[PDB]
């Protein structure tokens, strides 16, 4: 059975006006800005941008990759595909 989301989990993350996007649940660094209650820090591969999302917008990567893991014209999306598949746990700093 599934657990709750935890840092390091891989997802496609959905934001308004964007296709479901390769992403991970991040850790919160000591001293770093925390997300709102019930929100997770989502790091988007390719763009390397962060947003705060709740589970309604988070699709586990293994289940979803056949549906959402195909090339996209959007800026950074194809780069993000490579990262989630090839080095999803790297520092992209
Ligand atoms: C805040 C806004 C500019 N945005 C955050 N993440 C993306 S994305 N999913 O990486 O295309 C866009």
């Amino acid at each position: 059975m599934p657990h709750a989301f935890k840092p390091g989990d891989l997802v496609f993350a959905k934001m308004k006006g964007y296709p479901h996007w390769p992403a991970r649940i991040d850790d919160i660094a000591d001293g770093a800005v925390k997300p709102p209650p019930n929100k997770y820090p989502i790091f988007f591969f390719g763009t390397h941008e962060t947003a705060f999302l709740g589970p309604k917008d988070l699709f586990p990567y293994d289940k979803s990759k056949d549906k959402y893991g195909k090339p996209n014209k959007r800026k950074g999306f194809n780069e993000g595909l490579w990262e989630i598949q090839n080095n999803p746990h790297a520092s992209y700093s």
